[PDB]
This record gives C-alpha cells, sequence and structure tokens, in this order.
C-alpha cells in the first residue's frame, strides 16, 4: 500500500489491457489517492490532462500548489496557468507574465509552457508563432519522468503533424501523425492523429481520406464531441469531391455545418437553395478563417472573380496554404494568368 | 599642431577660400600623423566628399601605423571601399568586419552606415530600416565632426529609406533636415536628388526644379553633373515628354533603361526590342529587374511581365517605383481588389 511503480505507465497499460470500460472510474480512485508529493502524482497529473478528466486534474492542481515538494507545486502551478488559459480564465499576456514570474526550473515544466502556449496558438487558428515555438521545446532534458517524457513527445509529433497540414506539407504531416499514433494509447491523441491524415488526404486520396475518418469515427463512437468531428470530416470531404453527401447536418446553424450546406447545393445546381444558405450565413458573424470558405462559396455561386480574390486575402491572412488550393483552382478555372498565381502562391501576409 | 575639433579647419577654408578647398585640403589632410584624431577626422571628411584620393591614402597609412585606433578607422574604411567597388562581396565585409572586434563607437555606427550604402546600392531595401534603427550617435561624444557628419548620413539615408517605402512627406522632411545639418556638397547633392526624386509621379516641375538646384550647384563635377542628368532623364520618361536628357552612348543598364523606355514612349518599339535585347545579356539587381519587365511588358503588352515586375519590386521592397507596373495593370482592366491585394501582401 502506498507502493508505487517507477513508471507510471505500468498502471495505465494494466488498467487498460485488463479493465478498459472502467478506466476513468478506476484511474479517478487511484489518482486521488496519490501522496502528492510523488513522481506517480505528477504522472497522474499528466494522464489527467491528455484525457481531459478535468475532474481528477483539478484535484491534483489544488493539492499540489499547496503541497512542500517544489516540483509538485510547479507542476500544479503551470497546468493551473493552462487550464485558465485554455479557458479564457485569464488572457495570453497575464499567462506568459505569470509563467515568468515561476521562474520555471524543471524540464518537464519548461516543455509544458511551451505547450500550452502553443494549444492557445492552436486554439485561435494563430499559426505564424507557432513554428518558433515549437522548435524551442528539447524533450531530451526530461531524465527523470519517462511517462511524461514520452506523452509529450506525443504532444509534439501531433502538433507538429497539425503545423505541417497548415503549411501544405503533406508527406511530413502523415509522417508525423503515425509517429504520433506509434507511441500513444490515448484516445484524444489518436483521434486527432486520424483526422489529420484524412484532412492531408484532402485533395488527393479520397477513399484512404474516408478510411481515416472512419476508423477515427470507430474509436470514438460514444463520445459526442468526437463523433460529430469526424461526421463533419467526412460531410467536407465529400464536398471537396462534389459526391453526394449524406454527413450534411441540416439541423443546425453553425457556421461549419451550413457552409457545408452551400457548398453541396452549389456543388448540385441548386443555387437558389444555395443563396437562401448564403443569406442565412450573412446575419452570422464570421471570423478570418470562416470568412475566407465565405467568399470561396459566393465566389462559387456567382462565378465572380473578386470574390476568390477576397478569398485568397482572408486564408493568407491566417496562413493556411492548404485551404487556399480551392479558390485558386477556381481561379484557374476562369482562366487566371499563370504568373499571377505563381505571385498570389509566393506573397505572404505578415 | 591640430585643432580640437576638425570643423575648425574645413569652416575656415570654406569661408575665406571656397575655389580652392580641395587643392588646399589634399595638401593639409595628407600632411597629419595618421595617429592623431585630426588624421582620423580627415579620413571621414575625404570619404564624405568622395575624395578618394585623400581617402585612399589615409587608409594605407592608418592600416600600416600603430596607433590602434587609428588602425581600426583605417580598415573598416577600407572594408566600405572594397565593398563598394565589388572587390569583395557582402558576406566576405560582414565577416571581416567581425573578425575586426570593433572597439570604438564610431566605427560600430560607420560598419553599419556602409552595409546601408550597399544595401541602397544593390536594390536590397528590405533590411535597411532595421539596420538603420541600431545606429546611435549619442555614443560618438569625443569626435563631434564626426558625429555631425554621420548625422547628416543618416538624415540623407533615412530620407531615401522613406521614399522606397512611398513615404513621400517624411521623405522630403528629413532631405530638407539633411541639408539644414551640412555644409558638404555631396550631401547637398543627394539631398535635391531625393528631393526631386521624390516628387517623380506628382510634380514635374518641382521635380525637375530641384534637379536643376542640384545641378546648379554641382555642375563642374562631371559625376555629380551626370547624376543630375540620369534623374531628369527618368523624370522625362516618366512624364512621356520629348526627352533630351538621354545618353546614347552608353551601355550601362540605367542609361540603356531610359532608351528603351523613350523609344516606347514613341511607338519606335523595334529600337525598343534592341535595346532590351541588349539589356537581357546583363547582371541585374532586383530592382533593375522589376524596371526590366516593366519595360517589356510595355513594349510587349504582356501582362505576365507587369505580375513579373511587381514580383521583384517586391523582393527589393520597392513601394515607390512598383507604382508603374500597378498603373499599366490597372489601365489593361486589371480588377482592384486584386491589385489591392498585391498591394498588402510582400515578398519576405
Amino acid at each position: 500500500d502506498g507502493k508505487t511503480f517507477n513508471e507510471f505507465s505500468s498502471i495505465v497499460n494494466i488498467v487498460k489491457s485488463q479493465y478498459p470500460d472502467r478506466e476513468y472510474e478506476l484511474m479517478k480512485d487511484y489518482c486521488l489517492n496519490l501522496d502528492v508529493k510523488t513522481k506517480a502524482a505528477r504522472s497522474a497529473l499528466e494522464y489527467a490532462d491528455a484525457n481531459m478528466f478535468f475532474e481528477i486534474e483539478d484535484v491534483l492542481i489544488d493539492s499540489m500548489i499547496s503541497c512542500s515538494n517544489m516540483k509538485s507545486k510547479e507542476y500544479g502551478k503551470v497546468y493551473k496557468i493552462h487550464r485558465e488559459l485554455s479557458n479564457s480564465v485569464i488572457t495570453e499576456f497575464e499567462a506568459v507574465k505569470r509563467l515568468g514570474k515561476l521562474n520555471i526550473k524543471t524540464p518537464e515544466m519548461n516543455s509544458f509552457s511551451r505547450l500550452l502556449l502553443l494549444y492557445h496558438y492552436l486554439s485561435t487558428g494563430n499559426f505564424s508563432p507557432m513554428a518558433q515555438l515549437i522548435k524551442q521545446i528539447d524533450l531530451s532534458e526530461i531524465s527523470e519522468n519517462m511517462y511524461i517524457r514520452n506523452t509529450y513527445q506525443t504532444r509534439v509529433h501531433v502538433l507538429m503533424s497539425n503545423i505541417k497540414l497548415n503549411e501544405n506539407s503533406l508527406e511530413e504531416c502523415r509522417e508525423y501523425s503515425k509517429k504520433a499514433l506509434e507511441s500513444t494509447n490515448i484516445l484524444r491523441f489518436q483521434v486527432f492523429s486520424y483526422l489529420t491524415i484524412g484532412n492531408s488526404l484532402l485533395f488527393s486520396n479520397y477513399e484512404l481520406a474516408q478510411e481515416n475518418f472512419l476508423k477515427g469515427l470507430s474509436i470514438s463512437v460514444q463520445n459526442e464531441n468526437y463523433n460529430m468531428i469526424f461526421q463533419q470530416a467526412l460531410c467536407f470531404l465529400n464536398n471537396v469531391w462534389r459526391k453526394e453527401n449524406k454527413w450534411i447536418n441540416f439541423e443546425s446553424d453553425s457556421i461549419m455545418d451550413l457552409q457545408e450546406q452551400a457548398h453541396c447545393f452549389i456543388n448540385f445546381n441548386e443555387n437558389s437553395k444555395a443563396k437562401e444558405v448564403l443569406d442565412k450565413l450573412d446575419l452570422l458573424v464570421h471570423n478570418d478563417n470562416e470568412l475566407a470558405m465565405h467568399y470561396y462559396l459566393k465566389g462559387r455561386l456567382e462565378q465572380n472573380k473578386a470574390c476568390f480574390y477576397s478569398s485568397i486575402e482572408y486564408f493568407k491572412k491566417s496562413n493556411d496554404k492548404f485551404l487556399i488550393r480551392l479558390p485558386l483552382l477556381e481561379l484557374q478555372k476562369m482562366g487566371e494568368n499563370q504568373k499571377l498565381l505563381e505571385l498570389l502562391l509566393l506573397l505572404e501576409h505578415h
């Protein structure tokens, strides 16, 4: 009793093997009984955060911040900052400021302070500073906690894959997602790895794209949020290839769902229904990448080169080098000059 | 025996013997002990006036002398001279400045200035603004002649940077600051040139008036004479007027481009093609190649050439001259949204 394995993966690996249907129930009861001054408790923290077991995470945090082991206290403090940042309790500026005031000592939290900043960049769609930031992480400095060493490596593979996607560097994108999948048994990371591989194939391989989305759908059947994410991914895939789309949510007023309605109606020369849908979208407040997609759809319904120029403008603003291929193709179909196209490819927004 | 500040001689040579400033200063400067502050000032004096006969003699004697401060000055003015005569590449110049382990704030300032001149002359404008903002003349507190001439240098360069940013009022204000700060003919000349050039697309007569003003104080000097001739030549091609300033006896890129530009302004396309066929076979920096494509786009009426011109103006980060292909594209009915998009995007 109170005896811990030297590496947290042992109890996790057992739980996933022998009792996979009770993983939460078993792990919450185990992690909430750890002495929080211990390496198992510090490992349990990262276990809870990777799976978004917020209920387990919050309790570890509050216990660790108040304990006398400075390592646990520091882990608690910066995971606290990540939860309060990922949920808009605090801004980006005061998180960076709070992180600086910690003078972080451990290599683990030096890595995670950067990961939580990268997650906030992924959240907001702000891809430009992500390359620099993710190059500063050096996980080889983590020598004492191999569980955290390994889980963080999965986190970096998944983020690198997402970065490579937006850079339209798709072979690398798929390499990083495959390294992610080989390295993990955490549902969240498998899910986003299958979603990224499939998205990376959106413009090249319909059947392989679909196959990855369905595999991801298979492992998250009873998670309403992941399930919907894969359905939306499949819906977009079928609109890109201009096929019959049985994934469209017609009972939704989210931007993504309505745009897919319009994209399908446009694909099938249902122009009046399509304008009705874009009528609906004009009364909703769009952000940057949503606007990019909005002008692409308007450019196609009106067959108007101007609206595609607007689409390119907003894709460049968000440093989306992947999805920008959609308006660039339609401009070409309208006979736009080759040199112009290359120029639009080469120039960057900054 | 020397004055503590070099401006004591120059101002007396300028007030009393203005018609023989060169003769008298070539004599005085080459009779200074190269180890002293006056010799270090004479080097800046000679370089700012482009009296290379004084400068290159001081550089030699200062590098082989035993005062370490005079030696450092001489070595980095030598790097300026070799780079500006294409004896060494920019990479070799940067490498050599690093190996010098520069100690004075005067040469920390001038080491950045000579890079700035190289960027200007090579059409590589995007690094200039960051680099110039690193210059801090206040650290120069022992040689006031050098502090004050470097300050004039920074005004003229700031004025040029604003010009290439298409920030034309700010351009003219810095050139005025430069004029008010100097009695050195070289800096007066490039100030009138920059003011005139800032008026190229808006005010023909005031542009020409500044060119003729710079000409009025410098015509006797062949180098300066030619610089205002070329400015007036481009002015009159921009405005598509009869052009009495064309140099038909030159094979420099600048002069050949103005021939082609004039031939195109009139309907003389075969003469223009003859000139451009020659220009094809010359190495261009990015800014020069952008002009080349603009002229090709006008001759061939080919939109892709105009897009290539914009491409190379973006690479050089010239926001002023890019107005030439933009207008031609507007005339060809190009979409306004598209042009605004090209304007807001950048090369990098």
